[PDB]
């Protein structure tokens, strides 16, 4: 079925559980073994959500090459992307040497430091020009160089340099601020406004490697960005836009990490971001 109709129909017939049930029933299962093992504990937020052994990311290490991130690769759509945890306080520099090895331009950020009254992630970029990072066990120091605050977002342009080569590079952070504590936004305007910021960046682009997206778990809001820009890119490629199927994009990307999209209510939020985003494109 075209997507706008289905939503109707699925919000007339209130079966957005249903649906998304089905989704967990049909999605992969692949090994994750090197995430469970025991020296990896702590690298790992939660428990019951770790990467694919076929398409973890790598850290170039000889000690320990693991860290909680997927790279999810769409072939039809030409996008890739790297989808991991926020970073805890023993992974910071594991993080920072990723962003150095794949090559990415800009890191998504789609949560706050605390929510609901606990720490949601590191405080993991500086606040103050005049205090930069220093990660000692990757060797890299990275530096605040500018910040712009909007109201629903906030971009940082960020120096990263490799202290072993004193090689430098400009990383760009895009911060979406506003994601309520509980449920979904009412609208989707201001994420779909974000999303093009971050496209009309560069960072998505095949010049740079893949953008890194994140929010606590790296499942959730994180699945419901690279769902909505895959489904917008393939309208625009394809000869019927009608053809594109969000449930079918939805569980190639589960291939690449499990438990993309939390909810029912994630997925019909999912539906509204392209639905209302494609009438913005033409
Ligand atoms: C000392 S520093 O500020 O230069 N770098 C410390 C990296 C780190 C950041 C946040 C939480 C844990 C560790
Ligand atoms: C304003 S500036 O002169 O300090 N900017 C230089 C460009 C640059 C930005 C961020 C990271 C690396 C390079």
């Amino acid at each position: 079925m075209e997507m706008e109709k289905e939503f109707e129909q699925i919000d007339k017939s209130g079966s957005w559980a249903a649906i998304y049930q089905d989704i967990r029933h049909e999605a992969s299962d692949f090994p994750s073994r090197v995430a469970k093992l025991p020296k990896n504990k702590n690298r790992n937020r939660y428990r019951d959500v770790s990467p694919f052994d076929h398409s973890r990311i790598k850290l170039h290490q000889e000690d320990n090459d693991y860290i909680n991130a997927s790279l999810i690769k769409m072939e039809e759509a030409q996008r890739s992307y790297i989808l991991t945890q926020g970073p805890l306080p023993n992974t910071v520099g594991h993080f920072w040497e990723m962003v150095w090895e794949q090559k990415s331009r800009g890191v998504v950020m789609l949560n706050r430091v605390m929510e609901k009254g606990s720490l949601k992630c590191a405080q993991y970029w500086p606040q103050k020009e005049e205090k930069e990072m220093i990660f000692e066990d990757t060797n890299l120091k990275l530096t605040l160089i500018s910040e712009d605050i909007k109201s629903y977002y906030t971009v940082r342009q960020l120096e990263l340099e490799n202290l072993t080569t004193q090689e430098t590079r400009e990383i760009l952070h895009f911060h979406y601020t506003t994601w309520p504590d509980f449920g979904v936004p009412e609208s989707p305007a201001s994420f779909l406004n974000f999303l093009f910021k971050v496209r009309e960046s560069g960072s998505l682009s095949p010049e740079h490697g893949p953008v890194v997206v994140h929010c606590s778990a790296g499942i959730g809001r994180s699945g419901t960005f690279c769902l909505a820009d895959t489904c917008l890119l393939l309208m625009d490629k394809r000869k019927d836009p009608s053809s594109v199927d969000i449930k079918k994009v939805l569980l190639e990307m589960r291939k690449f990490r499990m438990g993309l999209i939390q909810t029912a209510d994630q997925l019909r939020f999912s539906y509204l971001a392209v639905i209302e985003g494609a009438k913005f494109i033409m």
